[PDB]
């Protein structure tokens, strides 16, 4: 099994680029190229190794590679934005958000594993916005696909988790992937604002979420924020995401930053102040049309 | 009837801004504000007056105002991108493309009127990309709505056109609005490339389209280009369009510039060389992620 589960000629440059795995400014587009166009597999391996998750949950390296290669293969490369690169970006953003100082020692390794897995499969088999009941049918499909692939030969990365752990993780993953459904945005934001107003921090300045009910609300918002993190990334990266979104948009009052991204990121920023101010500053920069 | 069919307090600044009606860089967002949020009505009046179309086709000023106010009212303000501002922008872009030196004296006043009308109604009553037979059902709906509004009291702006002219214009309008259906993009581009290869210019350097069959192909591509002109506009404007598209996108290989906008604009540029090189230069600037 290759260093990052992927086979590439420029494995040297790939490793160097992946040194920014813990950074919000990671150039995932560069990772995509250097990984032989397998950003998701490379990113998840880099993240898992960084968090020592393979050893913690006894996830066989070859099993992870096989599952990821198969998962990444179920994202449609012809779909401009909702492809494995977006999945890799969301997982990596989730990884950094989880490492926020304000959330230190708040989540268990299982909750962390669930958030990263959810991020990895959250848009799998997306057919494209123009080709997409009324109860998160699409997000439930992403979950179904992400889960079914675990049943393939040598693909069950959770084989060494107890039944109790699998039940917990499955439930959390479902909750987080369903939280990426934009129709749930307004209600999720309301919940987050409530978490902010009733926030409680220790003397060390760390959030206090002793109750699971509160933990899952934060985790849902965290992954939702990761999914909507494009505008908080450096302009060069944001413009590339924007170019992809427009291609998918055209494939066969008003404003994204003002009405969707800002209200959400400002609230998240309040939850972890001062940890996310840099993101708001970047958002503000990207909002300056004439700058 | 007000100077531009719309009632506003800053009519003074509106007139000044509309002095750029013949310019590709027009700040339509500014026009929207200065017109009391009625960009389409203001822009069409400015264009029609500029081309002296009201006198040419005896279009009563009050009739035009009533029709436009009603048409603009059928665009959904809550739809982030596909609203009356996009319609105004496409009509104004069509106006400038038609004035291209290479197309001087090529089209009749009726063909010009049809192209501008088509641009004005081309997306009317659009419900938003996430809320949108297989034969341009949506574009045919835009046409149905645009046409039905002409039947309202004092709304028939074509009342003074002969039956022969109405038949011709109706046919051309249908052809141009259907040409905005992205599923027809590839075939339209093929047609345009054929128009380019078999191009014929006079000694004065003006295109020769003596045959209607060729005229309609160029007109269809012209309005299609107008609909896809966002990336050829100055970055500040492009970023605002992009922000609107992303909001609509999220409302409940790969790349827009590289695979959709460039192949089309390069072909158009060949048709009218050197008239549109500035647009390609701007497109190139907007394609520089790190610039
Ligand atoms: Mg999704
Ligand atoms: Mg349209
Ligand atoms: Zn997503
Ligand atoms: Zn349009």
């Amino acid at each position: 099994v290759p260093r990052f589960g992927v086979q590439t000629d420029q494995e040297e440059q790939l490793a160097k680029e992946l040194e920014d795995t813990n950074k919000w400014g990671l150039d995932v587009f560069k990772v995509a190229e250097l990984s032989g166009n397998r950003p998701l597999t490379a990113i998840i391996f880099s993240i898992f190794q960084e968090r020592d998750l393979l050893k913690t949950f006894q996830i066989p390296a070859d099993t992870l590679a096989t599952y990821l290669l198969m998962l990444e293969g179920h994202y449609h490369a012809n779909v401009a934005y909702h492809n494995s690169l977006h999945a890799a970006d969301v997982a990596q953003s989730t990884h950094v958000l989880l490492a926020t100082p304000a959330l230190e020692a708040v989540f268990t390794d299982l909750e962390i594993l669930a958030a990263l897995f959810a991020s990895a499969i959250h848009d799998v088999d997306h057919p494209g916005v123009s080709n997409q009941n009324d109860a998160s049918v699409l997000e439930n499909h992403h979950l179904a696909v992400g889960f079914k692939l675990l049943q393939a030969e040598n693909c069950d990365i959770f084989q060494n988790l107890s039944a109790k752990q699998r039940l917990s993780l499955r439930r959390m993953v479902i909750d987080m992937v369903l939280a990426t459904d934009m129709s749930k945005h307004m209600n999720l934001l309301a919940d987050l604002k409530t978490m902010v107003e009733t926030k409680k921090v220790t003397s060390l300045g760390v959030l206090l979420l002793d109750n699971y009910s509160d933990r899952i609300q934060v985790l849902q918002n965290l992954v939702h924020c990761a999914d909507l993190s494009n505008p908080t990334k450096p302009l060069p990266l944001y413009r590339q995401w924007t170019d992809r979104i427009m291609a998918e948009f055209f494939q066969q009052q008003v404003g994204f930053i003002d009405y969707i991204a800002h209200p959400l990121w400002e609230t998240w920023a309040d939850l972890v102040h001062p940890d996310a101010q840099d993101l708001l500053d970047t958002l503000e920069d990207n909002r300056e049309w004439y700058q």
